[PDB]
Parts: C-alpha cells; structure tokens; sequence
C-alpha cells in the first residue's frame, strides 16, 4: 500500500507517534516520505547484507528478522514481511523502539539528511487531525 500524505499522518497519529519521544507528526510523516516514498513495501538492501523494509526502512540488522543478515538482532522481534503490511501497526511500534534507542530520529539517515530541522510542519498541512 502506498499510503497518502495526511492518511499516513492520521496512521501515525492513532498510533501514538504524533509527539513520541518529542518528535512532531512531521517529523516522522518527513521521514516516511523520504524513506520509501510512503510505500509500506518499500524494501532495500544495504551493502553490508541487510534491508530496510517499509514505511519507515527498518533495518534488518537490529531490529527485524529476514532470515538472510547473519549476525543479525530482532529487537522488534517481528518477522521484517511484518513491516510490509498495509497496517503500519507494526512498522510504527518498531520505530517507537528505534527512535528511544539513543541517537533519536537520527537513526533514520533520510530524516536526518533531510527532515532535521527543516519546517517539518509543512508535512502535515491540510489534514484533518
Ligand atoms: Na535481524
């Protein structure tokens, strides 16, 4: 699914990201935007041998399984297919953990590159919220 701009904002706000850990709905419908595009299927690999899935790009070495990273963590213990789905309930609960990890929503290299400190309000104009 490849979810629209204020219908993921609202996904993520019913699902608690909007202010997690200090980071406005913005922040993360920025990094969604820039990560995969909005598409929950997103997936890419990395050159040392893991992948990024969904709407957020949660890597494979810390914090799902894809069965194919050796040396590999599953922090949200959760298969990565899981954050491919159309429900972002999985993707969001995993990035909740990501981003209270230390380095924040710097984790995400797109939102760093290109969210941080930039009018991340604009990212949720216009939608009911
Ligand atoms: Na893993």
């Amino acid at each position: 699914k490849v979810f629209g701009r204020c219908e993921l904002a609202a996904a993520m706000k019913r699902h608690g990201l909007d202010n997690y850990r200090g980071y406005s709905l913005g922040n993360w419908v920025c990094a969604a935007k820039f990560e995969s595009n909005f598409n929950t299927q997103a997936t890419n690999r990395n050159t040392d041998g893991s992948t990024d899935y969904g709407i957020l790009q949660i890597n494979s070495r810390w914090w799902c399984n894809d069965g194919r990273t050796p040396g590999s963590r599953n922090l949200c213990n959760i298969p990565c297919s899981a954050l491919l789905s159309s429900d972002i309930t999985a993707s969001v609960n995993c990035a909740k953990k990501i981003v209270s990890d230390g380095n924040g929503m710097n984790a995400w290299v797109a939102w760093r590159n290109r969210c941080k400190g930039t009018d991340v309000q604009a990212w949720i104009r216009g939608c009911r919220l």
